[PDB]
């Protein structure tokens, strides 16, 4: 039953950590590892693989480990890592560290991934944050009786409380693809059509989860390349892995002084 | 196999109903269930928990009902309660209602969803009958040898008997989504791009596997709600139960007196 | 009953073992799959050294088209060895997409670096003609699946070789291309999916090829892609044509686009 292996899950990790609750909970995409350094000191860290539920990630880059931060009077549950629908789970395997998190109290998910820009004015290494998301996975984490609004699934206020740290920062909306495979220049065209901005492999189903269980959501992309077909700067891969580096360095340090409030 | 357990629920239907064969069927859905109250005079009440092939296996709670009523010289099949892809089952379980009308004799089949509207001109409590479809489940309910053309697949005829019943009808393409989470309004906006006046989480394969059958289609829309990010108000589906109670009188005089016209 | 879920790369090798073994030729430097309405093209490919049933093939679930489709033909074309597979299988069977891009990994294992993919379509786009062969310029994947699993990446960008596609109009200059929208199927399109499938960019719309295209990527392969216009889709307007004519212009159409196959992989 997946709320009692959430329920589960936040028991072991509220003895692990020695915290009874976490209020705000972070998850880690493709490239956002390098926030870690700058978020704060961590009082416990425990491999997600020790956790009731939790399917290891195995993606290049998820440690797959569990961080427990202080953050001014903030206990920050900060997953280093997820596991995606094309690994081949079930979503509810997909989901479970956001219920796992919410069972342990957090009311605020801070959901990261990495994305193709669908625009040209976007940057590789740019954080862009989520202001919607198109579903294209033909897919759902709920199931029969779960009939939950997805209005302002990417809470406005968080957005605004973010760029009280950074004014500057990009917002789009991010399609979540099934993947694999990347998408045909024709497929991203396409993309552009239905009013994506970015385009990525995760985080649809997490926000979905996140809602019915009743969290808000900040979600912020890193642009690792424009999509397949948008002519973009010639980088090396060192370049992009770089750029990406230093973007996810500096957002650690804008996601702690934003959570601090 | 779906086409042989249609036919053992038929005979079920036919022996429990005393009624040889019934000429239409309506699939009643969230939000139209109360109608079923205000639809003709039923002379028989069937659980579907009774019939061949209508319960999926791992199925959820109690099935619903199979009523036969008459409505001017027709016998209806009425479905009180539908299988939802979003349940998880097999496809054959959402369709097996259709195939099993079909099988009973049915050569129409009207079916009513709950949707929420894209197009400015339709309002909450609004019917609206089905002009077109957009299948965006990536699923079909047929398997390999099973070719379908959906041209027409909500008969243009039928539309034109239910505007003798009411003239002022408005009609909207109706997009299937998987569910059972309402939409993002960015994914509304996608969906007015992509031509829907109607949002729901039904039909699509019923009408496929009806069309398959050699059934002709009526779809009816009640919009219980406007589309996510339209009025900026969150939607639930206690609004679906609601607008259904609060119309059924009205939605069940509508089918009375179109199925009359058929 | 039971599906063995076999692995894929080793299905493959054991497959090009069992091709290497009944043809009797160590390797197929190209590979072509036929699809429906692709029978006539067959003959102009060449003259077959070995022709067996698909069926006897490790992996290999039988096409449901009998008589010629679900054939094998190991064919010399110039200088090279050719694997025709005359049919395919299809997502909308219900097999899994490992058994539906089975064939394409098993060629890629029997040493073929070029596929030649080949479809019946819907005509969308205006200028289309039923019996219109046309080259595929890109894809859409509207089916929601991927042949890949967890940790295979591919970019699909020019997926569909350009180079492939100038060779194919050096043989005939007024080959028109365009883009396939790759569906689930069975049952055909409503003419609002079809408006919509306009409005995404698709030119024609079809029941295969698009995870065959990823799988051929995926594993190193370059791909020439080509529909056959065996309709136009639903709700697009054009001159009534009857079954007969239908029918005939595409057997006309695939007995000339197999001479011009022949001729464009000479020159591979
Ligand atoms: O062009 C692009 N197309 C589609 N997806 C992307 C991604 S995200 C991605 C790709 C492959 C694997 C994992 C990925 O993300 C993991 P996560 O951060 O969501 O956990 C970047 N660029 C593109
Ligand atoms: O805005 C909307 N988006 C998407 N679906 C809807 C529905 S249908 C619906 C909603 C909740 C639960 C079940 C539903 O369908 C059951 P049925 O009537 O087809 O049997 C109304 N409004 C919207
Ligand atoms: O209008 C159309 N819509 C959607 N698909 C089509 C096809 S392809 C097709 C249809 C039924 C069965 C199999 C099919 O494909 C065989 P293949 O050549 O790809 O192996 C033609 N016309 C339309």
């Amino acid at each position: 039953d997946p709320d009692e292996l959430a329920r589960r899950a936040a028991q072991v990790i509220a003895d692990r950590t020695g915290i009874g609750e976490h209020d705000v909970a972070v998850v880690l995409g493709s490239g956002w590892l390098p926030a870690v350094a700058a978020l704060g000191s961590p009082t416990t860290v425990l491999p997600q693989a020790e956790l009731p539920g939790f399917v290891p990630p195995t993606a290049a880059g998820h440690a797959g480990e569990l961080l427990s931060v202080p953050i001014g009077a903030h206990r920050v549950l900060v997953l280093a890592g997820r596991i995606h629908a094309y690994e081949g789970h079930d979503l509810r395997y997909v989901v479970h560290p956001v219920r796992a998190a919410r069972a342990a109290g957090a009311q605020i998910m801070v959901l990261t991934n990495a994305a193709g820009g669908l625009r040209a004015d976007l940057q590789v290494g740019q954080p862009v944050l989520i202001s919607d998301h198109l579903n294209l996975t033909a897919r759902s984490p709920l199931v029969g009786g779960e009939f939950v609004d997805l209005t302002d699934a990417y809470s406005p206020r968080l957005r605004e409380l973010a760029r009280q740290s950074d004014p500057q920062l990009a917002e789009g909306v991010y399609a979540g693809l099934p993947g694999p495979h990347y998408e045909t220049p024709a497929e991203i065209r396409m993309l552009q059509t239905l009013g994506a901005d970015l385009v990525g492999m995760s985080t649809v189903h997490e926000t979905i989860a996140a809602r019915a269980a009743g969290a808000e959501v900040l979600g912020v992309s890193l642009v690792t390349n424009l999509a397949a077909g948008i002519t973009g700067e010639p980088l090396s891969h060192a370049e992009v892995l770089a750029a990406g580096a230093a973007s996810a360095t500096r957002m650690g340090a804008l996601l702690a002084d934003v959570i601090a409030r």
